[PDB]
């Protein structure tokens, strides 16, 4: 079967339709998310609200080319694998990554899904570190994914996700099973957007995956691409037209659309802050 | 002369183009902006920034066909007035209504035009009594408006504005000739979108005016219709579903649009603040 | 891009601009033009010439917010779609309708449109069951339309339209691709206007499109709406000046304009005509 | 006294307010009218009706600076004396010029003023040889204008209007003292515009006067300039362009206007019929 929805979602993921709720049906639309629908943050900076009733979404990440965060990443995709047939739900969990003193806000949206009697948490809108591929719901199996090593520990209920980094485990963020309510999220991104001290209002981010375990990568100027997880080429975008550029060649942006695009000026004064 | 935004102007303002600039010219314009594009704030109380190049006034204005408030609705006219020909500025002036303690920040901007070796303001920004017709400078000078009484005055530099309520005259807004630019009424709008205590963040606005000295007036669930000043006729809005129609047939709000429309369930959640 | 026509067509049609040439493009603009730009004959009643030049055209559909026919709407929506940048020429067909005894002339104008290596047929002006949607050229395929469904055809190097009727199919029109001149078209509104015979001489006919499926009839005094092709509501107009609200209420016409405007008392004496 | 008409009347004259109703104040306001507002058929012969209600007499004589024939012309003059207080009744008369072998309808209109006293008739719309000053209503008497001399005779009730020719009487229009309705003069215009063998709809006709015995005449491409009643100077206008020039020049014609005005490319096609 396939949804009015469920279809420019793999015009847009370059991929051909999936009909069957699999393991290896999440495995591929995993990889395909993470590669074309890139990990942005602009409507943060140029200040612009972010909607997340699944049709802002479905024009802002799919018909007109852009990116976004948890929130909407997430929020897209876990579309998308209903409307596929799987059973999914979000999560909120903590950004532990800076290893803050205490525990943070639910800052952060992902996925459980129940495939073939397992639990197993997908993960698109994360960033830099995103996963790749869904994981067992399982602690100290160091887990594998096409850009990096995983293992959850089990501290209680909740759950750590970590990633190998210099041969020891690194833990990314905390979460637990507990339901989340669409204002759970809307609160999530009021927090994300608008709190002063949230990183998103103080750098442009970006991030997009390629097949073979390569990403790219920027933040504000400094752009990088990687190749099985290593730094190979690292530009430094001389200005902001420059950078326009990049964003619709390396990240494919849809820098325009009669809503949510933008022009190059606009850019500028976003970059004119820092 | 026609240029191609003097052309969807004259389509939204259903009026027959005009290309001699001449205090007749002005006259009718004015009336008839007035009649077309309304007064609202909407886009301060559903979150949503208020861009001020000509283009994105072009775009909301006319063809969403929705309204706004001093700076976008002079910053339209001010385009007008110069494509047909005039001699116009923008001028920034202080609201002093509510009669207040201390001198108001520069919160309006309205329009001097020189027609005619003559000097006179234009303004279609101000909502409930703005001008309907263009004034000239000078003081005492009982002007007469479709609409209302104006006397302007003096003082210094600044100019005092003035209609004849109850029967005594309340001082409205005031100003100078002096010179301002983009950014001075990007602040204008700035100020008066997000500083707490505006009271733009507080109710919905809307007012749109009628041929035959009669005017509508939108205050929340408060609608009232006027008649050579009167208040004939004043409902109370029972209900969103109710208003969002009440837009779109008295104010002919264009409530859909790719960019600058808006849900009815948005307009829900603006009136469930208060 | 965009003309300084297409401005205020955007704007009358209370649309977003467009600027890429395509099936979807054609599809909506369609459909707006349908709900914007009434069906109207009046000018043929109030004895008063029909210009067809692009200019009469816009200041006549657009600037004064009236209606026209065949001729005029099909012309300013040609004009429209070339500035856009489809591929368009008009066409002339016979109106089949009443299933007459001998062919009878070129009276109905249509467009041609190629998009996408394929060929459409554009309509917006014959009225009652007009296309409210391109159609392709070939025969059999019953092609859907947000109004109806047509099924066109073949025999030659003619075409013959149709629309479920009743539940029978009764042919509407017909045609051939071949080339049209101003003047074939001038010739046209020449013979609908004054050939003593013609039924636009003997009753006024106004149609608008409405959004979800629906529609709006005067014939004379007789009002009807519908929706989803049904008849819901037929109002019988008690007087002249009860018409005269309707026409601008219900149809959105600019009854007043410099120009093509006209006072109410001469749409009595056009009714009293019957 | 002064009303709103009244006004821009004496405007188009290049002429004094007056208001007292006097036959002198006549005899100017006659020859003024005379100078002013040339007779033209313009209307005829570029298809477009003539309406001769108030106020589009007014739009088309005064504001846009149009000339016309007898029901225009003396509709306007009409008004006008009745403005200024005068006692003043359409009459309408039939021209016998030709000398017809049987009399023809009432195709000309005329005024009968009651000024001190007396009776006098009024007429600046019959072209050629109109009146350019009131006479009195009585025969025999050879009465004198600045342009020509006239003498009434008295057959009956009904009486003959004629002028000096090569030292014999000279019959113009017969015409009695019946009242007239609007919709007479409706009926007269409908005759002169569209009956077929109506000679104004077979040649352009214009003709103005000038402050001393002179008068210009245009009869299609025939141009002819008069002095105290001589032909001083006759130019056969070679070209569309060089007349439309011509009109605007010699006549004073108002080419520009949003309603009534008309491009060069109109009186092209016009012309070209001949």
């Amino acid at each position: 079967h396939m949804t009015s929805f469920l279809h420019a979602y793999f015009t847009r993921l370059h991929c051909q339709p999936l009909g069957v709720p699999t393991v290896e049906a999440l495995r591929t639309l995993h990889l395909a998310h993470n590669c074309a629908i890139p990990f942005e943050n602009l409507d943060v900076l140029l200040p612009r609200e972010i909607q997340l009733d699944e049709t802002a979404l479905e024009e802002k990440l799919l018909y007109a080319r852009r990116g976004g965060y948890c929130f909407e990443l997430n929020g897209l995709f876990e579309r998308a694998l209903r409307d596929i047939g799987f059973n999914v739900r979000s999560l909120l969990g903590r950004v532990i990554l800076s290893h803050p003193a205490s525990l943070p806000p639910r800052t952060h949206r992902l996925l459980l899904v129940d495939v073939e009697d397992e639990q197993w948490i997908a993960d698109v809108g994360f960033g830099g570190q995103t996963l790749t591929a869904p994981l067992r719901l399982q602690a100290e199996i160091a887990q594998q994914t096409p850009h990096g090593e995983y293992r959850l520990m089990q501290e209680g209920s909740t759950w750590i996700l970590q990633f190998r980094h210099h041969e020891h485990w690194q833990s990314m963020y905390c979460f637990d099973l507990g339901v989340q309510q669409q204002s759970d999220h809307v609160m999530g991104n009021f927090w994300s957007a608008h709190w002063p001290q949230s990183h998103f209002r103080h750098h442009l981010l970006m991030c997009r995956h390629l097949p073979d375990g390569g990403k790219l990568t920027l933040t504000n100027f400094h752009f990088t691409r990687y190749h099985q997880g290593h730094a190979v080429e690292q530009v430094n975008v001389p200005d902001v037209p420059s950078l326009y550029q990049l964003l619709q060649q390396q990240f494919g942006l849809g820098v325009n659309d009669v809503k949510h695009g933008f022009t190059e000026a606009e850019l500028a004064a976003v970059m004119a802050a820092f």
